[PDB]
């Protein structure tokens, strides 16, 4: 049932199987499925995740209506995701007015004013990065980036959100970095989510969160009385609740961990397989920060090829892959009727690799984003941070944390591929925008 | 979990058991449970139907805020009720804007103008009533009212809603009158409703509704081309859908059946155990309609003791027992904070029998509603039809259908109790406002 939806509206798509929908077509991954569907069906198409209708839209005018214009009136939420337990109050999982209050109350945390105050702290573990790096460099052994970056990425979270100062790679024992068949059974059995929920099963392991919950309550009452995300949520509390504040901490911790380290690894793959771009970036760094001067807030925004390199990697590897909004009312946007209940989905990975909006889309060409060519880029085809009132609230912090890392790591080292390095990088066919094989590179000391 | 709700708000109530809530206290019925809770806990209290918090309110100012004032903004819907299938679109089960459109689109059906046109049709089966009655009267055998009334009640539905003219008691074969452990398992297992729904299990037997669905589609396309509820929904179709129209037919059919016949039986019990009121009512009928004149629209509204007798029966037996609204937002009405999610419930049966607002509440005293005493009655303690934008949409049709019946049946007969008649009437301890033993009376010919 409901599988006749798109056949009634005149919207093309793959014919679904009973019960399953189209999820069998996920056998080559989310990204390859969207890329094929765009080629064969066109500007708009639909499919089913179980009994769930999802409408893919690629018209950049209609993407602005969803993500920006009618965000507050029709497209406010993302598709339901459970069982979640007390993480119902996480800002990325909240809906409607509860999100709006959390967005409003958590928004002042990522201002450039606050973000500028994070600069010295993020600059402390950029020095612990180089140090550990040189050590491994001397060992002349190939290096796994996702580890050395993940450790750096956790080092910057603990500090930025709780003031917990750990050298997580050399201090593995302290594991703030505690951090498939299941969810597909959940899409075909959405009727079973209330089964788990009333049993306190949660997609987030209850031992991690119970550790953070009592950890946060220890930091709340230690700093009361005695520059981090917690201080900013502690001074905010309509105001913040105590368990609510525990739920935002977990979102921030992950976001600053996986997203930062995963993107920083993609970047250094591209820089290692395109040495000209690495030398050009290193030339720019030493023209802005000579004598290996330490990056400051104003110097990092001053570096343009750093932004082009960052932006272009995000084009080839937008770690979100898709953006989604639920349609909560009957609506007709840009000449198309969308019924209440449909998940409107923007295929970000596919749009970033569309030969209509990009020349040689499979190529790492940072000049795409040069100041003479960025005016050509449509802001609704290239959405690595989403858009509209529900975009990535940590976009400014993420772009600054990575660039602060890149400047310090490339002021001291240069990265060359290894024989066991995977060229070309084949993406993991699974549900995360990750490499099939972890990224390994040679590292030498300038 | 959630069972600490009313203990956190300072609201009294019975202590719930795990999983079950207070439903074990339903062992003497909905009505006796509310009456006890009002006596022991006061003006406001709370309990749990499973994990569902329900807040009972008896303050008539606060009842106006829920049923009338903040109906459109906070208290628009009744508590979820499933599995229902395609009856999701029934006007009594719809929610928010979908109800508002159906209420607006079905409202012109019950105007006094249309209701006045129903008078001759309802007057045809009032004559089939007397006839069948005299027959049984001659047999000098005690009479079961719920049968002879239910047959009359079905006769008036088929006619009023489809033009199907049947003597349902003498024509049992044609069964438009096709019409517990389950629902209590559903309140403790609300997580299982999606299990049944995705299996097309429906609390309404799928054979009845599939018979009406194709029956309605036969009448729709027979009268297109060729004074009933269907003609009025056929001319209305934002406009009505075809399956939607099938769902409203089923609500109307039942409402006009059970409610009309069940109340008409309670009335004739009271008139038989209070012969003075019966003679006084019969005296009034013959002063307005002499020579057994046929009731017309203007003569029935002209009869006041008929309204007092009708109203008073509804006080002693309000067939709805409770009114309910879901609280869809945090709110503070009349100095009390009600959180999003709580079912606000008005205990109608209990309020009708409160010794604060009624003298000798256990007594059938129609003078309660005499023109000199009705100004004393608070319209929010006495709510046999609810109140506010979501009251009974068929109140006018129901009050006219019964009174049209009463005038014709008492112009020709008088009713006396039998030895097997239950005095006093003990109400069914189950979940419906019905007698424990069906009502039987002697019937003699004037
Ligand atoms: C390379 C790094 C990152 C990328 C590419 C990225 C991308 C995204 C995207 C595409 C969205 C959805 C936007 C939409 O639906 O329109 C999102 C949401 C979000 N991001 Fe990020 N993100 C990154 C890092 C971070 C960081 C460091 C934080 C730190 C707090 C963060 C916090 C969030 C939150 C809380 C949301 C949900 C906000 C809401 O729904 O209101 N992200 N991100
Ligand atoms: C003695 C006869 C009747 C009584 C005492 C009665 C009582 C009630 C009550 C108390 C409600 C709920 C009001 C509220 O929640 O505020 C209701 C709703 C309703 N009644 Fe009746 N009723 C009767 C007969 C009828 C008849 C003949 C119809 C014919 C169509 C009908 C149609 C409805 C409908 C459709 C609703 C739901 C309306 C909505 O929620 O918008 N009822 N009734
Ligand atoms: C933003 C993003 C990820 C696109 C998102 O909105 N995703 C939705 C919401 S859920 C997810 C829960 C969560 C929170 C914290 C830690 C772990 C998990 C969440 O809140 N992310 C935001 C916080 C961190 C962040 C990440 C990226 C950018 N910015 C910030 C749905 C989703 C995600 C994955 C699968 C899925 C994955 C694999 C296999 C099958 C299904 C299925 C559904
Ligand atoms: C108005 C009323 C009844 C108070 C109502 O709103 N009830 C709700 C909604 S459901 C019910 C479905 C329905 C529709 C048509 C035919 C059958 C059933 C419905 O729509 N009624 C309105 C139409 C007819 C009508 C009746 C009375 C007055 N006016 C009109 C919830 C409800 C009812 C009974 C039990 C319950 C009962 C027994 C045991 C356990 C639980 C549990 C929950």
């Amino acid at each position: 049932h409901s599988h006749g939806l798109f056949k009634k509206l005149g919207i093309p798509g793959p014919t679904p199987l009973p019960f399953l929908g189209n999820i069998l077509s996920y056998h080559k991954g989310f990204c390859m499925f969207d890329m094929e569907c765009h080629k064969k069906y066109g500007k708009v198409w639909g499919f089913y995740d179980g009994q769930q209708p999802v409408l893919a839209i690629t018209d950049p005018d209609m993407i602005k209506t969803v993500l920006v214009k009618e965000c507050y009136s029709v497209f406010t939420n993302r598709r339901p995701f459970g069982p979640v337990g007390f993480m119902k109050s996480a800002i990325s999982i909240a809906e409607d007015e509860e999100w709006k209050r959390l967005r409003s109350l958590l928004s002042p945390t990522f201002t450039s004013g606050k973000l500028k105050e994070m600069v010295p702290i993020i600059a402390q573990y950029g020095d612990v990065l180089v140090r550990n790096l040189r050590r491994e460099a001397e060992t002349g052994k190939p290096v796994t980036l996702k580890d050395v970056f993940g450790a750096y990425s956790m080092d910057v979270i603990t500090s930025t959100s709780f003031g917990v100062n750990i050298d997580s790679l050399n201090n593995p024992q302290d594991p703030f970095v505690e951090n498939d068949p299941f969810f597909l059974s959940i899409t075909v059995f959405p009727f079973l989510i209330p089964i788990l929920e009333v049993l306190n099963i949660c997609v987030f392991p209850r031992e991690v969160t119970n550790f953070l919950r009592k950890s946060v309550k220890r930091m709340k009452e230690s700093r009361l009385e005695d520059v981090d995300f917690l201080q900013l949520m502690i001074d905010s509390q309509k105001a913040l609740s105590d368990l609510e504040l525990v739920a935002q901490s977990i979102i921030f911790i992950f976001a600053g961990y996986e997203t930062t380290s995963s993107v920083l690894s993609f970047i250094m793959y591209e820089l290692a397989t395109h040495p000209d771009v690495q030398q050009k970036l290193q030339e720019e760094i030493d023209a802005v920060l000579p004598n290996k001067a330490p990056p400051t807030y104003d110097t990092v925004l001053q570096m343009e090829y750093l932004d082009m390199v960052v932006n272009e990697t995000l084009r080839l590897f937008p770690i979100a892959m898709r953006l989604e909004r639920v349609c909560k009312k009957d609506v007709e946007i840009n000449g198309m009727f969308i019924p209440k209940g449909v998940v409107v989905m923007i295929p970000s990975y596919a749009l970033h690799r569309d030969p209509k909006y990009w020349t040689e889309p499979e190529k790492f060409l940072p000049e795409r984003f040069s100041k003479k060519n960025k005016d050509n880029i449509d802001p609704y085809i290239y959405t690595p941070f989403g858009s509209g009132p529900r975009n990535c609230i940590g976009m400014r912090f993420a772009l600054m944390n990575m660039k602060l890392a890149l400047i310090r790591v490339l002021q001291n080292f240069s990265f060359k591929p290894c024989k066991e390095t995977q060229i070309p990088l084949k993406l993991s066919l699974g549900g995360l925008l990750q490499p099939e094989k972890p990224v390994v590179l040679k590292v030498e000391s300038r």
